[PDB]
């Protein structure tokens, strides 16, 4: 089995299938797990989801590579036989967009914020094929989303980047915070290389009011946990500023 460096280790309910993990979260939505290995330092896992709406599948974040993504599609190809109608992923960096070409090559219709479509060129991405942008109070504008399903799509503010963004899944009580929210547990915030340290707090507690309701939060590089990752994670930002 795969023990990363950095990231949940394999546990009960986990599921190998290549050089990937998945993990049922609920009736209707599994996380993805992929791996980078970096050198000297081993495997950093990256978090992202899967979820069935009726006949099609939706998709938040890809894995680090193409490759890695391809092998999401294969597996949800052999657990759900049903076509991927879209992927939602979550800012410009690699553990969310490394994998664009794989999903494009698919066919598979892709969305990010504005923000990270304009960013990916700069980061070493490709930009997704539509544009996704937002009120003033964060919510998507629903024209930009069309036909998301249960995927309702939130810009909490600059956080883990500027722009980040997260997605609660509407009929389920969870909520995924991408790189913005760490577990309840951990003792730094990441990388805060792109990273607005003045409004940190302020968005991730401002996803936690946009979902109030959610209880499992999934988040880019820890298992699944309560709503204390949301708190724990302001806590840690209100000391950046
Ligand atoms: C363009 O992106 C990259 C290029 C090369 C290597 C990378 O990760 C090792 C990445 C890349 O995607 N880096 C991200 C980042 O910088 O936020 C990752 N997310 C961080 C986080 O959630 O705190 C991390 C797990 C510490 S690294
Ligand atoms: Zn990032
Ligand atoms: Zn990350």
């Amino acid at each position: 089995e795969i023990r990363p460096t950095i990231g949940q280790q394999m546990e009960t309910g986990d599921q190998r299938f290549g050089d990937l993990v998945f993990r049922q979260l609920a009736p209707n939505v599994w996380q993805h797990t992929s791996y980078l290995d970096m050198p000297g330092f081993g495997a950093v896992a990256s978090n992202g989801l899967i979820v069935r709406d009726g006949g099609r599948v939706l998709v938040v974040d890809t894995a680090w590579t193409d490759d890695q993504t391809a092998q999401i599609l294969n597996w949800i190809k052999q657990e759900i036989n049903l076509p991927v109608a879209l992927a939602v992923v979550t800012h410009a960096h690699q553990d969310k967009m490394g994998g664009m070409d794989a999903l494009h090559a698919a066919g598979i219709a892709t969305y990010a914020n504005a923000l990270s479509n304009q960013l990916a060129p700069q980061e070493g991405m490709v930009a997704a094929q539509h544009s996704l942008t937002f009120a003033a109070n964060g919510w998507v504008e629903p024209a930009t989303a069309p036909n998301f399903g249960p995927l309702k799509v939130f810009y909490p503010g600059p956080g883990h980047t500027s722009d980040n963004i997260t997605v609660g899944i509407d009929g389920t009580d969870i909520a995924f915070g991408g790189c913005l929210i760490k577990d309840s547990k951990a003792k730094s915030l990441g990388n805060l290389g792109d990273a607005d340290t003045e409004h940190y707090a302020a968005s991730a507690r401002a996803f936690g009011a946009a979902f109030p309701k959610a209880s499992m939060i999934v988040m880019s590089h820890s298992a699944p946990d309560s709503r204390a990752a949301i708190t724990h994670t302001a806590r840690m930002a209100d000391k950046l500023r």
